[PDB]
Formats: structure tokens, C-alpha cells, sequence
């Protein structure tokens, strides 16, 4: 078994997350508290929270498996995510801040009209219900063979517990848990790397040389155009657009831009996040390369037909010492939970502003907004968790892959509003329609690589919403 000591580390970590939630529950009086944090978050904390929100068990498990089986080409993705940040700061964040947004999609009603706002908000909320279910599913897939408990108990520990502290704690409790979880997964990744270096005969130098000799850093055979394969050009355009989605059009990140009290602290949020993205992800790639060298030096330690997605967890549970092993498991929990908590709170912030407030005939009182803010964390939590239970016990993708395609059009709407002065409500709507059709064509009637779905979706809104602008009444002004 995992053992009592390893467990006690895990349950200490879980108890610490709940206690942070209890601490921040006292200050939740209004929706402003619960979603905007009353302007009490410093920049550095919001920036760690952005990193921990975006980096989930998807990165933690997949990126090492990917470097193990192939190469580091995907890391170009991380650096493109940093490269766009000044553009976000200069062109997007001033609108978000000056409008005193609760939900990012309020910008779309201000720039265009309610149809664009609601299309984007519903696509966000549905996508993130999926992201939570997926994050929870992968974590369970990773840990289940090695914990000695039923999948459902594991879901209680990963998901239910996360729901409780998120519910009590508001965006402040979500952010301060994220800071701990962000730093825990970061040190955890560094510590895994170190340990694998100490177990490879020849250490870090042999890990480097073997990897470079196998052409597993940046193979030039991947510098080629393709419509179907995930080559360097495809993933560069693909990650550029995914990153623009993540940092301009996605409520879980955009929410962190408005919790700081000044633009000075807002810059600190982006700067802190940039430092983490420039340093930490490299360790996840380095881990897959290290493990590859380690299991080439120790061929009999893998069962034949072992799934390469389980090699990292296999190494943790079989090769890391007692206490340390329990802490790495807590760090995988921390990668999952920091993303789950942010997605639940953002889902509730969108529901509160874009659905409940915007569509009520009269404006809800402060006390009413607070109630619904809390309630939607439970409801979304329940739905996300059931889905995760279904994914586990059965062996669905349709809904998820379908709603995922709406990320492109949501992101195009922001690019169009922000950069095309003549675009207007109607031309944005023609843009959505064109975008939707184009993405369904890409996904279901072609063999195009998945990296193209976002670019197509985005650029379809931009192009159709630009060329059809003169057919509708002149654009709303919106002067900041
Ligand atoms: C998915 C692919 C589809 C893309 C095909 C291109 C679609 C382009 C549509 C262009 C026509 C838009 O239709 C829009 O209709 C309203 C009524 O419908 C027009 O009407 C508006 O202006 C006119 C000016 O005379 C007024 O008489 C009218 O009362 C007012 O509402 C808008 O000026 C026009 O902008
Ligand atoms: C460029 C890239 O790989 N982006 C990935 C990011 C980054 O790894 C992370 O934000 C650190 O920069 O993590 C995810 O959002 C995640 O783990 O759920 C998946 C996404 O595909
Ligand atoms: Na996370
Ligand atoms: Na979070």
C-alpha cells in the first residue's frame, strides 16, 4: 500500500486546504467579495493563482508522457503564452478593469450586444463543466492503480473536498489555496526531476546526452508544414490561438485581472505568472526525458504493454521514498484542485452576472446575489463530479469535444471587438454563425489536426465580422 505516513502527508495537505477556506469564509458578505475579492489580493498572489488555474493534472501527467514518447516541441507553447502577455496588458486589461467586470463576457455586451455576451458565457460555462470532469478523471486514472481505494472515494477526496473549500472561501480562498497549490506542484516537479537524476547512472549529464542523441529535444524532421500532424508550425499557430483564448476570453484567468487594487499590482500578476511559466514547465518536459533515460537503463522495471501515461506515477510510487512520495501525490492533487476550484468559482461568476443578474427584470439585492453565487458552486460541482464518476466507471466525448470547438468563436469575438473598430453587433453575430459552421466542418468533415480548430474558429469571427460590418448600423463607440 501507499502506507500510513504517505497518507498522513496527503491528509495534512487536504486539511490545510479546508482550513484556508474556513478562514476566508468570514469575509464573504457580497458578490463583490465572492467574485472580485474586494480588491484585497496582491499582484504576486493573483499571478501564482493564474499559473495554478491553467496548469492542471493534464500538464502534470501528459507533458512528461509526451517528452517520454516524443520530444520537447510543445514547450514552444509555454513561451508563446508569455509572449502574448504585454498585448493582453495593453489592449485588453484596461477595458476589463474600467468596466468593473464581474464576468469577462460583459465586455461583449458593452462592445456589441447581449447575443455575443450570452453565446460566450454559455460556451465558457459548458466548457468548464467539461474541464473539471476531465481533470478529475485523469487524476483518478493516474492514481487509482496505486492508492488502494475505490475510484469514488478518490473522487470524494479530489472533487468533493475541493467543492467545500471553494464554496466557503470565495475567490480569495480559491486564490490563496491556489498559491499554496501552485508552489507545491512547482517544487514537487523540481524534486521529481532531481530524484530521477540521482537514479540515472551518469546523472543529469547522461540524461542530456542520451536525449539529444535520440533527437528528443527539437527534431528538425518536425520543422515542416502539415494539415494533419502536430509539427512545429502547427503547434505554434495552434498554441498561439489557445493561449489568446486562455488569457483574453476565458473567465478563470480574466477574473484574476480584476482582483488587484491597481494597475501596478495587475502588472505584477502578469509578471509573476510569466516567471513561473518560463521556469516550471521545463521541469515537466525534463521529467519525461529523465524517465525515458531511467527506464532504458532499467528495462525490466516496466511491464510489457505498460501505458506510457502511467510511467510518471509508476516512478513516484515505486522509486520515491516514504513521506516524499506522499508529498508528490499531494502536489498532483494540488495541480488538479487549483484548476477545479477556479473553474467552479468562474462558472458561478458567469452565471451570477451573465444569467441571473442580466436576465432578471429587476436587479437582485446583494443578499440574493450571494446566495446564488454559493448555490451554483454546488450545482456545477455536482454535475462535474457525476460526469467524472461516469467517465471512470463506464470506460460524453461528443458533448465535450463539441463544446470545446466554441472556444475559437468566443476568442474571435474578443479579437474582433478589441481590434476592429467598425465591427458591430450584427457583424459579430454573422461571425459567430460562420465560425460555428467552419469549426464543425473542420472537426467532423476533415482530417485537419486539432490545433487548427481554434485558429479557424477565431479567424472566422474576425474575417466575417470585419467584411460584413458595413451591412449593419455603425459600431458602438466604447471610449477607453
Ligand atoms: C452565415 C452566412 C450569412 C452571411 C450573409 C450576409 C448577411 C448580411 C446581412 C446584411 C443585411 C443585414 O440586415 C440588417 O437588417 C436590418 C433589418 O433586418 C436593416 O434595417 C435597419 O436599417 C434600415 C435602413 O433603411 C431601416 O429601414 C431599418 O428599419 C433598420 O432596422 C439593417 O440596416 C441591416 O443591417
Ligand atoms: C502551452 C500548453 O501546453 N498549454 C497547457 C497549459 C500549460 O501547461 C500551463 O498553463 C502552464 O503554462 O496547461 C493546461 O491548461 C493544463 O495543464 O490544463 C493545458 C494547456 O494545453
Ligand atoms: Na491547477
Ligand atoms: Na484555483
Amino acid at each position: 500500500d501507499f502506507g500510513f505516513i504517505n497518507y498522513a502527508v496527503l491528509f495534512g495537505y487536504l486539511a490545510a486546504m479546508l482550513l484556508v477556506g474556513v478562514y476566508f469564509s468570514k469575509r464573504q458578505k457580497t458578490a463583490d467579495d465572492y467574485f472580485r475579492g474586494g480588491g484585497r489580493v496582491p499582484g504576486w498572489a493573483a499571478g501564482v493563482s493564474v499559473f495554478a488555474t491553467t496548469l492542471s493534472s493534464i500538464t502534470f501527467m501528459s507533458i512528461p508522457a509526451k517528452a517520454y514518447t516524443s520530444d520537447w516541441t510543445f514547450i514552444i507553447g509555454q513561451y508563446l503564452a508569455i509572449a502574448i502577455l504585454p498585448l493582453v496588458f495593453y489592449f485588453y486589461i484596461p477595458f476589463f478593469r474600467k468596466l468593473k467586470i464581474t464576468s469577462a463576457y460583459e465586455y461583449l455586451e458593452a462592445r456589441f450586444d447581449v447575443r455575443s455576451r450570452l453565446f460566450a458565457s454559455l460556451s465558457f460555462m459548458l466548457f468548464h463543466i467539461g474541464r473539471v470532469a476531465i481533470i478529475t478523471y485523469l487524476t483518478v486514472l493516474a492514481l487509482r492503480p496505486f492508492m488502494g481505494i475505490d475510484p469514488v472515494v478518490l473522487i470524494v477526496l479530489i472533487s468533493l473536498l475541493c467543492i467545500i473549500y471553494t464554496w466557503m472561501g470565495g475567490i480569495e480562498g480559491v486564490i490563496w489555496t491556489d498559491v499554496i497549490q501552485g508552489l507545491l506542484l512547482s517544487g514537487g516537479a523540481v524534486l521529481i526531476f532531481i530524484m530521477i537524476c540521482f537514479k540515472v547512472d551518469g546523472g543529469i549529464s547522461e540524461i542530456f546526452t542520451t536525449t539529444a542523441q535520440a533527437d528528443k529535444f527539437f527534431p528538425t524532421t518536425q520543422w515542416r508544414w502539415s494539415w494533419t500532424d502536430s509539427t512545429i508550425p502547427v503547434l505554434m499557430i495552434g498554441f498561439l490561438f489557445a493561449n489568446i483564448q486562455q488569457f483574453t476570453a476565458s473567465q478563470d484567468v480574466v477574473q484574476r485581472y480584476i482582483v488587484t487594487d491597481s494597475i501596478k499590482e495587475t502588472k505584477r500578476t502578469l509578471i509573476t505568472n510569466a516567471k513561473l511559466v518560463a521556469i516550471i514547465p521545463i521541469f515537466f518536459f525534463a521529467i519525461g526525458s529523465a524517465l525515458f533515460v531511467y527506464y532504458q537503463q532499467n528495462p525490466s522495471l516496466l511491464p510489457a504493454g505498460f501505458n506510457t501515461g502511467g510511467i510518471l506515477p509508476l516512478f513516484i510510487v515505486t522509486e520515491m521514498p516514504i513521506g516524499i512520495a506522499g508529498l508528490i501525490i499531494a502536489a498532483i492533487f494540488a495541480a488538479a484542485q487549483s484548476s477545479i476550484s477556479s473553474s467552479l468559482n468562474s462558472i458561478s461568476s458567469c452565471f451570477n452576472s451573465d444569467i441571473y443578474t442580466r436576465l432578471s427584470k429587476s436587479s437582485p439585492s446583494p443578499e440574493q446575489k450571494m446566495k446564488v453565487a454559493k448555490l451554483v458552486i454546488i450545482v456545477a460541482g455536482i454535475f462535474s463530479s457525476l460526469a467524472a464518476i461516469w467517465l471512470v466507471l463506464s470506460d460524453w466525448d461528443a458533448f465535450n469535444s463539441l463544446i470545446g470547438l466554441m472556444g475559437g468563436p468566443m476568442t474571435g469575438l474578443f479579437m474582433l471587438g478589441i481590434f476592429v473598430k467598425r465591427a458591430n453587433a450584427g457583424s459579430a453575430v454573422v461571425g459567430i454563425i460562420v465560425s460555428i459552421i467552419a469549426v464543425l466542418a473542420a472537426r467532423y468533415g476533415s482530417d485537419l489536426n486539432f490545433f487548427f480548430y481554434g485558429v479557424i474558429g477565431s479567424m472566422s469571427v474576425v474575417i466575417a465580422g470585419t467584411i460584413t460590418a458595413p451591412l449593419f448600423a455603425p459600431a458602438k463607440q466604447l471610449s477607453l
